[PDB]
């Protein structure tokens, strides 16, 4: 068959519609890893963009960043931090989170491969990789990924609540 996101509200149901797009503050509109569907707008986001890196840590009611300013109070935004960020900062922060999770699947990072992996321009990928280097999550030079430091210190610094 074909692989793409969809929803089973009960175990004997299947719903898919091209109207339920990916719409996430990272600006990437493709499925990639763990995806989560917003309770309010029924559109899809990358869990990692909302600092969710384990399907057991994901909320049962996900409220995306667009919806955070319009749902009643009892529906908490999944990542309140994002609501405080300026738009260009917001996109850069979610992309950084995607980059951190993506780097954990690579032994070495090469700029064209990395740009394609994340769907970004080369100059953006250079910016990300130079940041990974300063943090110590990859080496200076491709660039060997320091997987242990990334998964331990890096996830603590950027994802742990
Ligand atoms: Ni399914
Ligand atoms: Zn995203
Ligand atoms: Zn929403």
């Amino acid at each position: 068959m074909k692989s793409s996101h969809h929803h089973h509200h009960h175990e004997n149901l299947y719903f898919q519609s091209n109207a339920n797009i990916v719409r996430c503050p990272c600006g990437c509109n493709e499925d990639d890893g763990l995806m989560i569907r917003c309770e309010e707008c029924k559109l899809w986001q990358h869990a990692v963009c909302f600092a969710i890196i384990s399907e057991d840590d994901a909320p049962e009611q996900h409220v995306c960043n667009q919806c955070a300013k319009i749902v009643p109070r009892h529906m908490k935004p999944t990542d309140p931090y994002l609501t405080t960020l300026a738009p260009v900062v917001l996109q850069a922060t979610c992309l950084w989170r995607r980059a951190l999770l993506a780097a954990t699947e690579m032994d070495r990072i090469l700029v064209p491969n990395f740009s394609r992996r994340l769907g970004v321009e080369i100059t953006v990928a250079h910016g990300l990789i130079n940041r990974l280097e300063k943090e110590g999550y990859c080496q200076n030079a491709g660039r060997l990924v320091n997987k242990e430091k990334l998964k331990s210190e890096g996830f603590k610094k950027y994802f742990e609540k």
